[PDB]
């Protein structure tokens, strides 16, 4: 169930939830897609040391499930996308929610924002990919979202 | 097998001619795609009264095999087009024929063009998306069609 | 599972090496995907005198696996490019690698940077239907590439 997202120079692995007894299958994947590190913006239900353990690299911000993130992650993460694909050129971000269908896609959609795209084409670019990839709520957000590229 | 296109706030759905015996299940799929309407270009083989009844709504718009759509259709479709993702942002617009490889793909390409962009490139950007997309007759259509909108 | 990637009046098909000894199969689909002229890069079996026979033009431009292909070839490939697409808009052009995960994107990806692509948006792209296809020799040297203008 791995979503690809590219444009232009960025690169994005939608993921579900691991457990302790499934990452096996989750890395694996992972290392195949080129993920150099993961962002996890969700609650807990894995030991991440597993996935550092083997050259991943981990970041957990995690914020409410349908509330908007903070002003602090969505910095880290446009700061994070910004030098992540310039400093590794061909790289790929993944980051994971549970359903990823809501908070995931939301960081992906406000990169696609700051690199040039409206909110409706991240949208619809989005669920192009993921077929149920945003509710109203969170619809709503992007497109009262202001960026400054 | 539904293939999928998309560009710019536009995204569609070409799909195949359902029947009867497969219409809920036809259904389903629809709703989970986010398609609000659907477009029957061909010829009927099957009721749409329990497509309208689950919330999807058809247009009967059927047009001649091969041939060209006449004005009213192209002008209603293109309308259809700017209003319907302009209402419902992130929403998806079902085509469909019956082998999806001439007329439901041809008004997907005059979308694309009055989109911005050029015909060559439609052509190119549907076939990625469905092998066999267009025959020689509908190639030299889409070439001489003078972008309106 | 064939891998296909477009841009914008280009269109390319990466393939393998035709299994099971019956390449009718892979002319077959070769004919689907609008193939009009096949770019092989390697040396092995492939009956080029069947596969012309079919109707599809066949050259011969291998170079070191692993090595950058010369400037005669990337010359040639190039110009034929250019020239194929504008001559029979929305046709496929093959390129035949052994794994189809360097020789092979590395032409295409020199497709999509003459086509106003930076060389990291053209390495995304294809990655985007290749997994693993560039290996660090060939990352940089489409970091070096200068398109002629």
């Amino acid at each position: 169930a791995p979503v690809e997202v590219t444009y232009k120079n960025m690169r994005f692995l939608i993921t579900h939830n691991p457990t302790n007894a499934t990452l096996n299958k989750f890395i694996e994947e992972l290392k195949k897609y080129g993920v150099t590190t993961i962002v996890r913006v969700c609650e807990a239900t894995y030991d991440t040391t597993l996935v550092e353990k083997e050259g991943i690299h981990v970041l957990d911000w995690p914020f409410d499930d349908g509330a908007p993130p903070s002003n602090q992650i969505v910095d880290d993460w446009l700061s994070l996308v910004k030098i992540k694909f310039r400093e590794e050129p061909g790289c790929c971000i993944a980051v994971h929610s549970v359903a990823g269908l809501g908070r995931a896609p939301v960081l992906v959609a406000l990169a696609l924002i700051e690199g040039g795209m409206k909110y409706e084409d991240a949208v619809q670019f989005i669920r192009q990919k993921r077929r149920g990839a945003f509710n109203s709520k969170q619809l709503l957000y992007l497109e009262k979202y202001r960026p400054k590229m």
